[PDB]
């Protein structure tokens, strides 16, 4: 994700929505914190059990911290169990559907 | 869109993000207001020229009014020129990508 980005907020207390100029990302808050804790601790089970879970409301500051750290991860793509940390949609798919150039 | 829904906000001063339990919708603010004005005025060119444009910030109240009216339109799907008023993504596509049931 580009270094210029806009955090749109939380959805279903499970995803953080953040976009750059190319994609809208839906970042799984649990998988992201698990990856953060795994890269620090090198222990998959410990990283999992201490991380936030889906269904927890997160503050705006906590969300900023997580997204900032996400960009610096060695593996921002998949959690230690191999699940994708996020879903992304190209912004052009949204714009093109309504007939707009992007 | 179901009558229970959550407005997530504006994106790129062009789309309103709103979801129900099934889809996340990206509603083109211009195409929506144009459809609203067209159903009232029955004049495509007048409805277009008086409607909000992309690139305009909208207040939270204006966004609420538009989304409320959208659900009551005779044609909430396409503007009078035939463009889709919105893009939608099934929430299950987002959840499934990160390995979650939905
Ligand atoms: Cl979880
Ligand atoms: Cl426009
Ligand atoms: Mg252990
Ligand atoms: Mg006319
Ligand atoms: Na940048
Ligand atoms: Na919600
Ligand atoms: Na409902
Ligand atoms: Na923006
Ligand atoms: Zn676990
Ligand atoms: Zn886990
Ligand atoms: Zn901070
Ligand atoms: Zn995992
Ligand atoms: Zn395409
Ligand atoms: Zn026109
Ligand atoms: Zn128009
Ligand atoms: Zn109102
Ligand atoms: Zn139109
Ligand atoms: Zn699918």
């Amino acid at each position: 994700m580009k270094p210029t980005y806009e955090i749109l907020g939380q959805m279903d207390e499970t995803f953080i929505l953040v976009k750059d100029s190319e994609y809208l990302y839906f970042v799984d808050q649990h998988l992201l914190e698990e990856r953060i804790n795994y890269e620090k601790l090198k222990d998959e089970n410990l990283a999992c059990r201490i991380s936030v879970k889906a269904g927890q409301k997160l503050s705006e500051e906590k969300i900023r911290e997580l997204i900032k750290t996400w960009r610096n991860l060695e593996n921002p793509h998949v959690c230690p169990h191999g699940r994708p940390i996020y879903y992304k949609i190209p912004l052009r798919e949204i714009y093109e559907k309504v007939g707009r150039n992007y």
